[PDB]
RNA sequence: AAGGAGUCUAACAUAUGUGCAAGUUAUUGGGAUAUAAACCUAAUAGCGUAAUUAACUUGACUAAUAAUGGGAUUAGUUUUU
RNA sequence: CUAACUGGAACGUACCUUGAGCAUAUAUGCUGUGACCCGAAAGAUGGUGAACUAUACUUGAUCAGGUUGAAGUCAGGGGAAACCCUGAUGGAAGACCGAAACAGUUCUGACGUGCAAAUCGAUUGUCAGAAUUGAGUAUAGGGGCGAAAGACCAAUCGAACCAUCUAGUAGCUGGUUCCUUCCGAAGUUUCCCUCAGGAUAGCUGGUGCAUAUAAAUAAUCUUAUCUGGUAAAG
RNA sequence: AUAUGAAGAUCAAGGUUAUGAUAUAAAUGUCCCAGUGGGCCACUUUUGGUAAGCAGAACUGGCGCUGUGGGAUGAACCAAA
RNA sequence: GGUACAAUGGUAUGCGUAGAAGUGUUUGGCGUAAGCCUGCAUGGAGCUGCCAUUGGUACAGAUCUUGGUGGAUAGUAGCAAAUAAUCGAAUGAGAGCCUUGGAGGACUGAAGUGGAGAAGGGUUUCGUGUGAACAGUGGUUGAUCACGAGUUAGUCGGUCCUAAGUUCAAGGCGAAAGCGAAAAUUUUCAAGUAAAACAUAAUUUUGAACGAAAGGGAAUACGGUUCCAAUUCCGUAACCUG
RNA sequence: UAUCGGAAGAGUUUUCUUUUCUGUUUUAUAGCCGUACUACCAUGGAAGUCUUUCGCAGAGAGAUAUGGUAGAUGGGCUAGAAGAGCAUGACAUAUACUGUUGUGUCGAUAUUUUCUCCUCGGACCUUGAAAAUUUAUGGUGGGGACACGCAAACUUCUCAACAGGCCGUACCAAUAUCCGCAGCUGGUCUCCAAGGUGAAGAGUCUCUAGUCGAUAGAAUAAUGUAGGUAAGGGAAGUCGGC
RNA sequence: AAAGCAUUGUGAUGGCCCUAGCGGGUGUUGACACAAUGUGAUUUCUGCCCAGUGCUCUGAAUGUCAAAGUGAAGAAAUUCAAGUAAGCGCGGGUCAACGGCGGGAGUAACUAUGACUCUCUUAAGGUAGCCAAAUGCCUCGUCAUCUAAUUAGUGACGCGCAUGAAUGGAUUAACGAGAUUCCUACUGUCCCUAUCUACUAUCUAGCGAAACCACAGCCAAGGGAACGGGCUUGGAAUAAUUAGCGGGGAAAGAAGACCCUUUUGAGCUUGACUCUAAUCUGGCAGUGUAAGGAGACAUAAGAGGUGUAGAAUAAGUGGGAG
RNA sequence: GUAUCAUGAUGCAAGCUUCUUGAUCAAAGUAUCACGAGUACUCAGGUAUGAUCCAAUUCAAGGACAUUGCCAGGUAGGGAGUUUGACUGGGGCGGUACAUCUCUCAAAUAAUAACGGAGGUGUCCCAAGGCCAGCUCAGUGCGGACAGAAACCACACAUAGAGCAAAAGGGCAAAUGCUGACUUGAUCUCGGUGUUCAGUACACACAGGGACAGCAAAAGCUCGGCCUAUCGAUCCUUUUGGUUUAAAGAGUUUUUAACAAGAGGUGUCAGAAAAGUUACCAUAGGGAUAACUGGCUUGUGGCGGCCAAGCGUUCAUAGCGACGUCGCUUUUUGAUCCUUCGAUGUCGGCUCUUCCUAUCAUUGUGAAGCAAAAUUCACCAAGCGUUGGAUUGUUCACCCAUGCAAGGGAACGUGAGCUGGGUUUAGACCGUCGUGAGACAGGUUAGUUUUACCCUACUAAUGACAAAACGUUGUUGCGACAGCAUUCCUGCGUAGUACGAGAGGAACCCGCAGGUACGGACCAAUGGCACAAUACUUGUUCGAGCGAACAGUGGUAUGACGCUACGUCCGUUGGAUUAUGCCUGAA
């Protein structure tokens, strides 16, 4: 045979399961009610807090329940410079100031966003980590379908009613820092999963890798493999378009 | 010191024993009783008495009296001189 | 006309040429069954284990004494300014030395039927850390888990352990149990994924049977005849 | 062109079975019966190899399977089973 | 062809507590041989010759199997890590021990060889008695052996709460077992009432439970007491819950 | 823990030593008064800036200053405390089933080394549990209460009466109670923690406590195992200063 | 391992991975993320090659080309026939994908050497560096250094068996129970051994194993399965024992872990032979409702269709002889 | 409320929370019945409204696509299972000796082996088959213009010297060769035989019978190739073939089947369908089989003896010694496969002992082209000796040096003697190779070395009963036998002597004085070890004070006795006589 490899056991659950033990509790906006349809809705920042793992601060606002008589504690992905003690309003009235949450048809165009909804209602799924946001490039004002330019270079397609955040989001920008340190990536790492101290598969045995067993050590074969090849083969580069190190200008704007 | 390794069974072959012999073998059953034995027995069936041919067909000379017809080699026989 | 039968052959045959068989016993022999007895590395099915160890999680615990002296701060000097220079303060760092603790370098020391199926002694490594650790909890076998050695998963690991399939198979090693009498081998032939093995023929024995108060034949010489290209000869 | 060939089938006529020595009884079937299918040594002849207590063959005799006498000793030599 | 073993069918008007089988043996023999017959000694209730038919039928070997035993060897194997005991006394059958008490020299040296707990253990604790075996020497002692006893709570813990997680609940799935699912399944799947009016009327679905003698979590301390138990008994003074 | 005095005993005394030693105690619970430090409040208005820390830290968003509040943090007085009880100590009373007199007092160290309490910091692409449980506040209703006096109060106050079930609990916790086949130099989670030297929980030595348990005795050959020393030379030894 | 560096995939009806099936992990996730790999701090750099192989591309459409569907022949079975999906083939991209990076002659005033020329070729001919290296066979290379003496060390040199740039090249301070060399200090490592101590061993009293064993146990020579304790011939041969010893007993331990053989295995690899999960691709089903182009099949119908001749031009016209 | 509208039409917009970390939950109002106990009075709820109305599908994206169900193609070492021929002077490698043909081996019938030797086969052929007739070939000689070493024509000789698809061999002349003639017998059938052999198969040859045909006037006998080679089972597929047999209820046609004869193919050729690697490895065995020891062997090296070309001024052998020749030597080194695979520990070094002589030195000698010195050759000869280092794991060789002088080997001597550097398991790195797993006889680094207590042997220690040329128990002796030991160098004198033209020069013989190595003792001196004797001293402890203690010997210092070298003392003597030189003395 050969065992079952590491790629292939992440999968299965175990030690590789997400560390969510002191994480904060699943940060999104809003969900659609009426008042993020009809006008808008005040919220309170009452305290900034870090999530565990992420790298990104978020923020805890309250809102009031406009149909019971309680209050709504909700977790945000902070905007660089919101602050405790600030008012949000989400809505379609929302005015244009971070960090209000608004649907992306009454934004102007060239509008930086942040906590963007991929389908319209599903309490934003889109450029939320630390430092990133979408650009509204340009709306087509019927047949409704905003385009954004997302942090990926890579340009898609929304509809105009669904709600994005304006602002770009705070803890901007963590991965300038070295690391320096084994033992401070042990400590990024404790609080996200079992991804490891990568040890390499040309350094493992035949039988765990694709890639392990020579005498010297080395791939012996071609990394890049094919798309549906199917583990515990898609080890290496899974369905490479080109490799080598770029020598040239593709930025896709 | 005790234990410890060519067996049982199915099928066939040759050989020898035994019974009956164009036969043979009841042994699945049924009877009759005396006891898992022994006894009797119907109708079948197996093998044999007829083969060959892929098959379809066909099927072993006029011995009512010639052992295979004929020949050769032939133990024996009031044979027979 | 539609049809059947009839003539001569040759060749073939597990057939015929006036029945000899069937039942049963016993020995031998070939075959299939655990198959003379013992013996594998394997392979399958269903189970059992994380009390060791690995990693992860939850909740706890614990690590002398010193060394060194980063930013920040203070007071002086100096300079047109920019800003330098001296003292102190302070007490950072996967910093150092080392006790506990955790480790295992070297002696290739002791011991090596041991105190001990991994220990003893001395030297050494680390010691506030990616550190050490308890309980709970997770991951289980073609699976796990791995800062990666094919390491570790209960003295078991390049596929754990248990029970069954299973008396698995073995052209291979080993053993195969009373006496006397008689007869007495083979290591060659052909063929075989055959060369440590068969089947085959030869060599052996047993059991008969056909012929016992020549001119039947059969085997080494002489005779007759044919054959031969080696020694020698050239 | 011979129902003279050549084969065959019959009657005729033929002293003294037509070298030697032998007869372990020879002939013929069946169990295709068991073991065996590593051989090895020697004279003589041989091939390869520098050679070999090496490699490979022909011939007959041996050891294997075999004691005993001789070669001090010894599978095989000499003698004798 | 012959001989050993065990049986079955016949048989010997067989043998036997007046001594069968077995065993032992310088009793005497027979057989080429396997083996057989016999005397005596032990033994105490069964057994043999013949004809047939048999069978789990004969052992020196298998690094055979089970059991027992010999040398080696009463030992130049050995009982040498952790400093160390000695005097006198009593007891006793016997004393270097652990047996005791006295004196005395020493060690651990408190990061202990001191005093307590958690795992684990399960009566080992304690008193009296003690004989073999065990304590790799001894033993009058013992964690040994016999007998008798001993563990007391509103306050210390558990129990209660959850963690990581786990077991189940019919969406489901699978031939089923069961998912080495985690079901999150599920018409009102859950609450609420000094409980109502032209629906009584306001509200909530992650069901459920387990999982911490180290996390969370009400309340107690002293002095005394026993052969053996104490934040538990006794006395005294408090405290918590209802 | 150590110093120094007082009262009460003890030890040494040939010589010295107003010597050396020992003990010289006060639980939980609760009434009081105060304090370490921190925050706050009132007054008032700061540059000629000042208060302040080991450190920086702070102030026209209100410093210094003076007077107050809170946190009874963590301590002293009293109650428990019966010259209690306890402990040291002077007599008396035979097991004749018991009484008693005295003591228990001052001061002051430094514990970077213990435990707690409070403060103020730092490191971090690491930010450091959850639930039962509990309290305060706020809100709409609704509840009560009336003076010519009768009351009240699940009453967040004081006291009284009653009750508190189940299960563990002894002992060892390891050179002899557990795992390693064993009375096995192995392994196995914590708590307390004296003096002298000294930087020190080092090493060495000692007090409290504990132990002398490792078969003994004789002799001290070879070879060994562990430990020393060595003239002159100095790595010539050795694969290699092992 | 690491930090740094780079590449890859992925904007969610996604990527990666688990699952028998349902379903799940990453995910309390969202490109400064998750996942997949190589390299390995800094410094300095990272040459050329897309021929082979792998990966990749709306993209090349017709060489290949499945079932289903469609057409034809036959009484049917069925046989032929077109059009056919991915994949392949063809085309492009890509080397911090896997990997690779040449010879032969002739020439400069003594010789020597080859800046220069010609030519054969290749996808590209090994660049910057570096080197007898932990990588150089020859080999103990040659020169220097280090020593009295160096197959070692260090510095150079370079046609380099067979160096070479993230298959990372060349360096590099600090750091190291890593490998190596020299000098100092130091010593019993040595010359070259001696002695002292503890505990053994030893002797005793008590207690008491095991491994092992055909039989055993003095040799020399011979012969022998080619190295005898035993045989043959010699030499020779006296009990019972103590502490040592390590010649022998081809001593013990352990059915050689090396080699070979077995028509015995296992682990791992690869396009060995044959399969398979998953994946992609086409078809059918679930699978409906419409419009607009569809190729007007067929239908509700309609007219027109052209030899000599004759009334001419009857698509055709017979019933017909008014 | 804005364009647009004289007050309405009419599109467009809206009807309300953005200065500030407060708070909001439970309807007030009107509307409407309610107008109820009490007598004018304490004393009351509902619905609508506030909060417009009707629809209904909780909204939102997809949407007949996805997904799923089922077939089809592709991809797929992720995964499964399995296989990787034999032979073989070990296996891998090479090759094919594997099916076959000829010559030889092969020893005069036939048979006959090796990875013996020399080659051949896997085809070619409408003629190169069949048959008649005619013809003579290799070469050679004399000739014939161009024309010669050869062109062609022609004569004479030609035993095959040519030719025959033939690899070799046999064979062959009015042919089996060369040329023409017609031709298809390279046909159909049925057995039988030879070879190989088991007396099986195929296949190849043969000899016949039955046809039908070719050539020839005819006899003739043509069944492929002049003869010896040129090739292939079952199952399957596929033709030809009867003018067929069957499909099992019966006809008919298609289809299928069956039977006869071919073809398609197994080259491992009596005929599986088949790639590696294992240093992570396992099992069964094997001394039928390698790796080392032992045995035989010696091509290779060297060491000897004959002959004497010659070298050596002259001279063949003072010293050599060509071309030949005959031996010895295995250890290197091959060759070998006999013993060992239920295991003989595998290189070196260290240690330690013994043996050989193939003699380096020394003793005793003989010889030189020997004056002396120095050397060379040889003889008797194995007694003593044959060292210290640098580099390398080495082993030889080389280097520094000492040395009068620096010989060669044996028990593969020696791992329960050690060491563990080489080599050689699992870790690892580089170079080349490989697609890879992996390989390297290339480099590098790190990597458990077990047991004696048995018997001998050896070394030391005791030692009884008996037998006894004779008891017990002491004392003094004896020697058989076994052991066996001393050794080389130096310096003075000899002596600047002999010798020599000189230069140089006998440390000649002998005498003397010492040293090296080894041996056997010893301790007066000197050196080393510590009466744990004594002094001091650190820490602790005893109230202080001492020739107290503890710290497994606290530490330093001196240190008798004793042991001990690095010191001291001692270390021998006769006989037969080898090599050689002679005497006497012949045959």
């Amino acid at each position: 045979m050969g065992r079952v490899i590491r790629a292939q056991r992440k999968g299965a659950g175990s030690v590789f399961k997400a560390h969510v033990k002191k994480r904060k509790g699943a940060a999104k906006l809003r969900s659609l009610d009426f008042a993020e349809r009809s006008g808008y809705i005040r919220g309170v920042v009452k305290d900034i807090i870090h999530d565990p793992g992420r790298g990104a601060p978020l923020a805890v606002v309250h809102f009031r329940d406009p149909y019971r008589y309680k209050i709504r504690k909700e977790l945000f992905i902070a905007p660089e410079g919101m602050h405790t003690g600030q008012f949000v309003y989400c809505g379609r009235k929302a005015t244009l100031q971070i960090g209000n949450v608004m649907p992306l048809s009454q934004m102007p165009e060239g509008t930086i966003i942040c906590n963007l909804e991929e389908k319209t209602g599903d309490r934003g799924r889109l450029a939320r980590t630390s430092g990133n946001y979408a650009t509204v490039i340009a709306h087509n004002q019927d047949t409704k379908k905003t385009r954004v330019k997302l942090p990926s270079g890579a340009k898609k397609v929304v509809p105009s009613a669904n709600r994005a955040m304006v602002g770009i989001v705070a803890g901007g920008g963590r991965i300038d820092k070295p690391i320096l340190k084994a033992g401070r990536a042990y400590h990024k790492y404790k609080v996200k999963r079992n991804s490891w101290p990568k040890v390499r598969g040309v350094a493992m045995n035949p039988v765990e890798h694709p890639h392990g067993g020579g005498n010297h050590q080395h791939i012996g074969k071609a990394s890049t493999v094919k798309r549906g090849t199917s583990a515990g083969r898609k080890v290496g580069l899974i369905a490479a378009r080109r490799t080598g190190r770029i020598r040239g200008g593709k930025g896709d704007s």
